């Protein structure tokens, strides 16, 4: 079969012909129909030999819709043909965090030798793909599958990010999203969903503020020096109830902490090595908290799959071939698309 | 009336003499009954001219305990003799954080020129004390007054703190108690009452050590370099649940860093100057919140108050007169008050 | 001034001429500028001598709005000329609930003598109203009056009673409102408003129901015999996750019972007296709570005056003059005001 | 291997030598080291031929604590030996509920013909029992098991109950026991540990209230006529904050409604055929919420165990050996066992 491969550090990743895999006891068979690139791909493909720990070759993708192709031994709950995606972050399953379907904080998983698809295990970006067990399966029915691959983790982690804090976001509530790539323009559409929260955009591109306002932001602030006194002046110098930074530059958790209300939040979704969040006295309004959360839990997933099939996501992406795989991740790299890149293999 | 004054920047407090003062409409003045000292007020007194801003004089005093003395016009909902605690973190009262009594939140109260006794308006290290509001006191029936005192800030404080994440904080959890002065055993105690947490404390004096295994903790390990090592060889390797810092300086945020569990929470609760917990990606554990609470609430204090009355805390004090006021500070600043140093005018 | 009163037992309302009140120390007297009638008002007037408790005669209304017009001894934090809504349910403002705004569930408020306007204090239906304390008035701003009045209990109490459970409703989740009057046409906007619930309403009425498709509403179908089957087939046979019964009737209780999900909600809110749920094991699904909630939070009242500014809530209402309050009542015992009744003085 | 099997609709069950189990893929063989006797058997054994639904024979007990005898094709994560506690109410592992642990609320496990052990499937009280998957084994360690094996629904209902509404009860607050029985001794000492609630107990006997005051309960109240007014004199007047009901029978729920709080709850966890709350205006208080509860959640289980396992449950238990089974289900029918039943096999 045909897959994408991190193959040599500091290369590009190249398309490659390798084995079709076969499912081992409780394992699940996938023809892939749509694997999301995430930006954190490129994270992992710049980190130095010294960091990078997945192995090499490593298929990408950890983005993944596909239908089951076939069961391995003892699997049951699916059947051949059935339309699923991929829960990303797997964990040991039988902890106190994977017990409450909590697998994205699973503290054993590393111990074990469990690595998520894409990140250490064989990815989506090809044509078929091994998944560990069914409860990492979710169905989606009859949705788009391109529109769906995304929901896994441009959904599921801004998902998640909004949820630790709901209960903040209601009547009279103001969210800033800061980015407004791949997660940040389903987060403001998650935020337009499940709360009544007011949702300023903030994003360095123009074009990307016209996109925020395409899927729901209230109002659109360039980011920059200027970002923190313009939402504040749209929050009536009371701050924002919480901050959403899908950036995570030092630059932008600046700007959250200057921004963010007495007893609100900001979660620092974005990875931007060595940049952090200031919590202390003077450096921060009292009662605000801040996390760095991590991708979401399965009852999460299950929460983004039903909010697309009611229509209350529109997902922004560009399709590229197997072959074009390389050309989409230098896509990335240079932030020239416009929501989500997702491969569709054959 | 006698009470205790910052007078001077720079200068100890003082002992001084001056008018009793009279209810106003609304307002209600109590007769101290304790007064509790909170190391904020080393703070406080610590601050350069620059930066000080509550003016002077200033009766110092936010922790109050008191019985009603004279009821203002038109106050009801109290008669005089009533054991009353003052809840200490005015807000306006209208807002939508004040409307939850979440008064310790309230952003209007600066502008309205609302400030809290002790910390802006006259507090209650003096014979009498102004109380602007019957919202703003909570019975306490026939509670000792010493022990009551720190109840309004030592007591409210850490249970604010413990009650954000008290969802956390379940059978089989781990809590981290940095600091066993007179936040910190209260907030010991209100662990144990309040959860099934384990509950870790650290400190740096072996005496505030067998103080919190006094108040219940399962226990106590020292400060400093070896504090993280200890505590993960406690936990299993997994770390703890929740650190509420109680000294929040840099090396007692870091330990707190270097502990926490993933999905944990770090609550930095005393004040340091420039001390900070730095939350970013690689540098605390996936989902580990970290938060600098404030006072509490209404309703906490009442739950404090509650807690109390239910002989659930055993607050350590030791009491002086008015006339040691001042020297109740130094021992403060020195750290050899056991718990909590209370006025008793 | 003009005001409208329940004077005899067992007859309607009369328009009467009574002195203006003038505000005492802590008081704030409000020229009233809409005043809402409540289905509660018919309950209250068709109540036996022996059962009525809130004294003759009795100025209706407790659904007011107004604009202060004089400040008593010490009020602050109100300006002449401030557009304010009244919240109803007043309480001690000093006990556990009061604490936490939940004046609704003071138990202090009956021994101390305190009652709520229009239901044993002077109500909003006259040209004035006196107000006992500042933190029984939030400000609306330039919120028009007539479609800010019904806020303060047709939005409150289904706000109050959705707030309840809030956390069940997430993406997936169906909530079921019976009755869509003054309560339940404002109660499917809130849950489109606040959560990502799938709304079916249910009404007597065929024209009722085309108001809960105005509104907001997914699903909108007859009540009776057939609405338990008909809900079931609309949630292909898990039922509803909670179900907000504004009738309160036997029928409509047994309705919800007959669709509740495990681990879902019954909240009775409409009166009907006698009629109850039957919460029992064989009766109930496993972990279906069943609550009658009652008026709501001083915050709450506030989200939804956040609601109604920000646009989510269209309130339907049918405006009225102080002599015509009495007719106003006849046509709601009748159910002929689509929407809610409002007063307006002058 | 001996077991004791329920054979014959309406007959005493009955000591029996049947095949010992072999696992297939996926399933673990326990060696039961404790079977815990609940009361819900002597319900079962009591329904018609017409309702018990459950297949004859059946091998009661579904309160099981083994140690891992033979891992079935595929199973990892436990090794022979290995001390484990049963989770009892198995569900799917797929759906919404079962991805947050809460497989006690499951929808989709009657279709997929999964019944719990004991109550469908072989229970506990044998010398061995298959469980179908390793989540549903959850480890205890070094903790006594004729101690651990209650902790399985004796510690895991009452768990479960206290959790639905853990922060109503703060400090200040009041909890009802409702029968020290199995569960009721658990709940009180769960109530302690979790909560800084006040509690009292009640019960028609004079020894299970002097059972409640050693296990910790800070009032103990006989049942019946008086119970009520009992109960608000110790309570001020303002009655129980939350009831946990754990006879369910008519009297103690009207025990219950009489005195619950405003905005509290009644949890009604005791099963009593027809008995039911009434929740409705004038027959309950305002905002005080019922339910019947149902078993718990996997986390929930495993928060029971780290209770035991932290000193905090001291759990009265009577010894029996198997062929004793049938006269130990006597002794729960008559009232006679101070606490939980525990079959130790030999
Ligand atoms: N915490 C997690 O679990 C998790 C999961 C997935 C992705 N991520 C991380 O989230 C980040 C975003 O991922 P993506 O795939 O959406 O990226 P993306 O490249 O699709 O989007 C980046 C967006 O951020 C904008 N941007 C860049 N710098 C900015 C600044 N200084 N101010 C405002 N806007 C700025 C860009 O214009 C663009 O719209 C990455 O760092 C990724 O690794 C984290
Ligand atoms: N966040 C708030 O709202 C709030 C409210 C009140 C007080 N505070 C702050 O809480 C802090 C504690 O106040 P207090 O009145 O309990 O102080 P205290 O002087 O009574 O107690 C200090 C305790 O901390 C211990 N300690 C000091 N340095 C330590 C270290 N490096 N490691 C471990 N233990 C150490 C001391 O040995 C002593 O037991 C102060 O900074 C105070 O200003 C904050
Ligand atoms: N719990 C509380 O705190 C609270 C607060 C306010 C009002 N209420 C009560 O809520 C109820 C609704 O009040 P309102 O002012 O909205 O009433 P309303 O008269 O404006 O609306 C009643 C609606 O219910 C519909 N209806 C009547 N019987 C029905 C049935 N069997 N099935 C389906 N629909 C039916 C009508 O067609 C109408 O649309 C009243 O009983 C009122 O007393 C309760
Ligand atoms: N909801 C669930 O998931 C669940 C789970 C397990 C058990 N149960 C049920 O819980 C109930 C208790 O089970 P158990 O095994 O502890 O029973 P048990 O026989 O061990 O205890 C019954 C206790 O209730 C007391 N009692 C009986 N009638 C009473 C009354 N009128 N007032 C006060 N006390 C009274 C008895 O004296 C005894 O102390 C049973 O009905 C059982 O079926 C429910
Ligand atoms: C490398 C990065 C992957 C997160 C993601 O799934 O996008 C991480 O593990 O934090
Ligand atoms: C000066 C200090 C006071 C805190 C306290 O009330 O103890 C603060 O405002 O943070
Ligand atoms: C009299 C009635 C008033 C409800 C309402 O405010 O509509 C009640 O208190 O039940
Ligand atoms: C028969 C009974 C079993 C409850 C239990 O597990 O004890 C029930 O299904 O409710
Ligand atoms: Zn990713
Ligand atoms: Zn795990
Ligand atoms: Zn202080
Ligand atoms: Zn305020
Ligand atoms: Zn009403
Ligand atoms: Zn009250
Ligand atoms: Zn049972
Ligand atoms: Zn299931």
């Amino acid at each position: 079969m045909k897959a994408v491969q991190y193959t040599e550090i500091g290369s590009e990743p190249v398309v490659v012909d390798i084995p079709t895999p076969t499912p081992g006891p409780g394992e699940i068979l996938l023809k892939v129909t749509a694997a999301g690139l995430c930006y954190s791909d490129i994270h992992v493909m710049d980190m130095p030999a010294a960091q990078y720990a997945f192995g090499l070759p490593l298929t990408l993708g950890h983005e993944g819709v596909g239908t089951v192709a076939e069961l391995g031994e003892g699997v049951t709950g699916f059947g051949v043909g059935d339309a699923v995606a991929v829960y990303g972050p797997w964990g040991c399953g039988a902890c106190h965090a994977c017990a409450r379907g909590r697998e994205n904080y699973c503290t054993r998983a590393a111990d074990l030798g469990i690595t998520p698809p894409g990140l250490g295990s064989p990815g989506s970006m090809a044509e078929y793909m091994i998944v560990d067990s069914a409860r990492h399966l979710v169905p989606i029915g009859d949705l788009d599958p391109v529109a769906a691959a995304p929901l896994t983790d441009a959904g599921l982690t801004p998902y998640h990010a909004i949820s630790r804090v709901l209960p903040l976001l209601g009547p009279g509530s103001t969210a800033v999203v800061i980015g407004v790539g791949g997660l940040g323009h389903v987060g403001i559409q998650i935020l337009r969903a499940v709360s009544a929260a007011r949702v300023i955009a903030v994003d360095l591109d123009d074009d990307r503020l016209a996109l925020a306002r395409e899927v729901g932001a209230d109002a659109a602030v360039k980011s920059g020096a200027g970002a923190a006194d313009a939402i504040r002046e749209l929050t009536g110098g009371q701050g924002a109830t919480a901050v959403f930074d899908f950036v995570g530059a030092q630059s932008t958790i600046d700007t959250a902490q200057q921004v963010v209300a007495v007893d609100g939040h900001i979660s620092v979704v974005g990875i931007h090595a060595g940049a952090h969040a200031k919590v202390g006295f003077f450096m921060i309004p009292f009662g605000a908290s801040v996390v760095t959360p991590f991708a979401g839990t399965r009852s999460e997933l299950m929460e983004v799959v039903a909010l697309a099939r009611a229509g209350r996501l529109d997902i922004h992406t560009e399709t590229f071939t197997l072959d074009e795989g390389p050309a989409a991740y230098r896509r990335l790299r240079e932030g020239s698309i416009r929501g989500r890149g997702v491969v569709v293999p054959t």
